[PDB]
C-alpha cells in the first residue's frame, strides 16, 4: 500500500500530479551522502567527489532520504515524492559520517552544470563563507541549474551558507500547525519555507524513516521546481525561483518565513 507523507500534502503536490504534472523530463541532482538503491527509487545515474567512497550508494541515509521526499515512486508501494518523475541523479560529496570537503560540494556543483541539470538539491550548510563554494554555486547558475539548500538547523536569526548567497534559493522549515520549527534558521536571504517536521522518506535497507530538519525542508522545494519546469520548459531557473516565491503561501515575517510557504498547486496553476 502507499502512504502520502504530511509533507508532501502540505505543500498540496497531489493537486500538481492530478493535472498531469509529476517531474518528467526534468533532471535533479541531490548533492549529499548518496543514494541507495530501493524499490520505491529510480536513479538514473550520478558521480562520487568523495576520495574513500568510490560509489553512489548511501552509508548514511541522509541522502536517500532526501532523494525519497523529491521522487519517491507513485505506485503500490512506500511513499510519494514531489516529484515523482522527476529524473534522479545521485551526487556524492559528503561521506557515511554525513561530512564533506568543500571542494568535494563544488566539483559536484561543477558536474551539475556540465551534465545539464535543471535543479541541484544542497540539503547542507555551514556559518562561514567559502570562496570556493560560492564560484560554484554562480557557475552551476550561469548553466541553468536551479541550486536550492537549506538554512541551517541552529535556530539562529542568519542563514548558513550556500543558502545566503545570493544565487542559491534558501529554504527554511515549517511544522505540522505552519509555525517555524525552533531549529530553522532565518532572517537576511530566506526565500521560501517547507515541512521539515517528522518527514518520513525512503531510507538505506529498503524500508522508511523518520527525520527532522531545513534538509527534509529544501527536497520539498526542489521538488515543487521540477514541476513548474515540466509545466514551463521554456523558463530559466530564475523565472522558476520567482514564481515559487510569487505562488507561495504567506506565513507572517518574511524574517522567518520569506515568501511563506512553497505550494505546487498554486505553482502549476
Ligand atoms: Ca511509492
Ligand atoms: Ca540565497
Amino acid at each position: 500500500g502507499q502512504s502520502v507523507p504530511w509533507g508532501i500534502s502540505r505543500v498540496q503536490a497531489p493537486a500538481a500530479h492530478n493535472r498531469g504534472l509529476t517531474g518528467s523530463g526534468v533532471k535533479v541532482a541531490v548533492l549529499d551522502t548518496g543514494i541507495s538503491t530501493h524499490p520505491d527509487l529510480n536513479i538514473r545515474g550520478g558521480a562520487s567527489f568523495v576520495p574513500g567512497e568510490p560509489s553512489t550508494q548511501d552509508g548514511n541515509g541522509h541522502g536517500t532520504h532526501v532523494a525519497g521526499t523529491i521522487a519517491a515512486l507513485n505506485n503500490s508501494i512506500g511513499v510519494l515524492g514531489v516529484a515523482p518523475s522527476a529524473e534522479l541523479y545521485a551526487v556524492k560529496v559528503l561521506g557515511a559520517d554525513g561530512r564533506g570537503a568543500i571542494s568535494s560540494i563544488a566539483q559536484g556543483l561543477e558536474w551539475a552544470g556540465n551534465n545539464g541539470m535543471h535543479v541541484a538539491n544542497l540539503s547542507l550548510g555551514s556559518p562561514s563563507p567559502s570562496a570556493t563554494l560560492e564560484q560554484a554555486v554562480n557557475s552551476a547558475t550561469s548553466r541553468g541549474v536551479l541550486v536550492v539548500a537549506a538554512s541551517g538547523n541552529s535556530g539562529a536569526s542568519s542563514i548558513s551558507y550556500p543558502a545566503r548567497y545570493a544565487n542559491a534559493m534558501a529554504v527554511g522549515a515549517t511544522d505540522q500547525n505552519n509555525n517555524r520549527a525552533s531549529f530553522s534558521q532565518y532572517g537576511a536571504g530566506l526565500d521560501i519555507v517547507a515541512p521539515g517536521v517528522n518527514v518520513q522518506s525512503t531510507y538505506p535497507g529498503s524500508t522508511y524513516a523518520s527525520l527532522n530538519g531545513t534538509s527534509m525542508a529544501t527536497p520539498h522545494v526542489a521538488g515543487a521546481a521540477a514541476l513548474v519546469k515540466q509545466k514551463n520548459p521554456s523558463w530559466s531557473n530564475v523565472q522558476i525561483r520567482n514564481h515559487l516565491k510569487n505562488t507561495a503561501t504567506s506565513l507572517g515575517s518574511t524574517n522567518l518565513y520569506g515568501s511563506g510557504l512553497v505550494n505546487a498547486e498554486a505553482a502549476t496553476r
